[PDB]
């Protein structure tokens, strides 16, 4: 349907390597129950000029709203991870996260179905220089999922998530797994992705917002955590990344401990090299 072969295929769906923004536009349109991601943030993103990173990052983003909110299915969601940022060489918070809800609503014309809120116990990027060094500021330790919806009415069912009726707050931690992506990383002498979320993130929106067999995409695909829950929990998938790296190495997700190291590097080099390998059997 796309317009490039997927760089690996499993029971459920498949990932592709590119660009999401032109990858969007071969889904038919109200055909996505569930659009999942946690976009890349560094210092702004593609737009020239450098006018305030906050605007030019926001006008990025934007753009793949845009298309999200035609490919979404009326009673469709697009829940969005962000995670907080000072400002360089200041305490001073940025509020681009912020800035992204405000026009989401405004320029869009999303709904936020509801606000989320993900406590990360366990988080690095604390900017040691106004935290440990300074003790100007605290633990930046919370991330501002923002559950976004196509009508005022998404498709939601509380009771598959249930505790007792939780809360907004979700409270998940990185690593409460091991597993073979992260010693199948370490065999190729490759670094597992950067910056990845925890399953139980996009296992609780899966379960809450769609039924199986719906399709679950994610846009800035990384490791491929969604896809992969999404395996486990009987829904199709998509998943779009930019990096050849993340996609060949986000593979292992899909094996088991019973496979020859010789066979891993083999599925890495061949997708590293634009093979498209159909998982579903070798
Ligand atoms: N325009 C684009 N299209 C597709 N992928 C893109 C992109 N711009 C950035 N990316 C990818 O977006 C990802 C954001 S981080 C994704 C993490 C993911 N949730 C998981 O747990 O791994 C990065 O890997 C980045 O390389």
């Amino acid at each position: 349907n796309f317009g490039k072969k997927p760089a690996y295929t499993t029971s459920n769906g498949s990932m592709y390597i590119g660009d999401s923004l032109e990858l969007l536009e071969s889904f038919p349109e109200e055909s996505i129950s569930l659009v999942m991601t946690s976009p890349p943030f560094a210092l702004q993103r593609k737009k020239e000029y450098g006018n305030l990173e906050q605007h030019e990052y926001v006008d990025w983003f934007l753009s793949f709203a845009k298309v999200v909110n035609k490919k979404l299915k009326p009673d469709g969601s697009f829940v969005v991870d962000f995670g907080g940022a000072y400002m360089k060489g200041v305490p001073a918070r940025s509020i681009y996260n912020f800035r992204v809800l405000i026009r989401m609503i405004d320029e869009v014309g999303f709904f936020l179905a509801e606000d989320f809120y993900w406590f990360n116990p366990s988080k690095l990027p604390s900017p040691i220089e106004w935290v440990n060094k300074r003790k100007i500021r605290v633990k930046d330790a919370v991330n501002t999922v923002w559950w976004f919806s196509k009508t005022e009415w998404p498709k939601s069912d509380i009771t598959k998530v249930l505790a007792s009726i939780p809360p907004n707050l979700l409270q998940i931690s990185n690593s409460e797994s091991n597993g073979q992506y992260l010693a199948n990383c370490k065999l190729m002498g490759i670094k597992a992705h950067p910056a990845r979320f925890p399953a139980k993130l996009p296992e609780f929106f899966i379960r809450m917002l769609t039924e199986p067999d719906d399709l679950v995409v994610d846009i800035f695909g990384g490791s491929n955590t969604t896809g992969l829950v999404a395996e486990r929990e009987s829904r199709k998938w998509i998943s779009f990344e930019m990096k050849p790296e993340y996609v060949a190495a986000s593979a292992f997700r899909f094996l088991d401990n019973n496979i020859s190291e010789e066979k891993i590097t083999d599925i890495y080099n061949r997708i590293l090299n634009g093979e498209s390998l159909d998982l579903n059997s070798i």
